[PDB]
């Protein structure tokens, strides 16, 4: 359910996309983006139709990640017609999560 | 004793913890922004300091188990050991003045 967009797709698939998208900015090692990516998941699974879930490795894609100064990580960034209009930081529960997504779910 | 060094998954045990100089190592990442400014701050420390403290850099993304190790989840994450003890962990890029108060009774 969740995609994978890069430094080329993400004008096409993030900032022009329909729908709004949550793209997790995460890296390889890094605990709290392991435990996240499947929380992700189930949300994607659950309301794919009302929201898309994106990926985005801050290490094969930088231009994206300086874009947004991800420095901390793993970062949420919910984007709504083409802005940025929630930054969450850090692994969250699935009930966690889906506070922040109120209204968009 | 006046540049940076690198420091590695491999080396770290030799390099850093088992270290007689208080060591500074910088977890940086070639995604992030802030290490391209404390980069050349650090080397400035190296030529003032470099005899009394070793500043060293590892990169997060080529040496994941010492990134996970330190649990460094912001970048830059700059932790300094003393006898292999971490401690102190500033995060963030830092002017010199900034990072040499941080380093009091260091250097
Ligand atoms: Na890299």
């Amino acid at each position: 359910a969740t995609v994978t967009v890069t430094d080329d797709s993400f004008q096409e698939d993030v900032v022009s996309s329909n729908k709004p998208v949550l793209v997790d900015f995460w890296a390889t090692w890094c605990g709290p983006c392991k435990m996240v990516a499947p929380v992700l998941e189930e949300i994607a699974k659950d309301h794919g139709e009302a929201l898309t879930i994106a990926k985005l490795d801050v290490d094969a894609n930088p231009e994206t990640a300086r874009a947004f100064q991800v420095t901390s990580i793993p970062t949420l960034i919910l984007f709504q017609n083409g802005e940025a209009t929630k930054r969450i930081v850090g692994a969250k529960s699935k009930s966690a999560l889906l506070r922040e997504l109120d209204g968009v779910v």
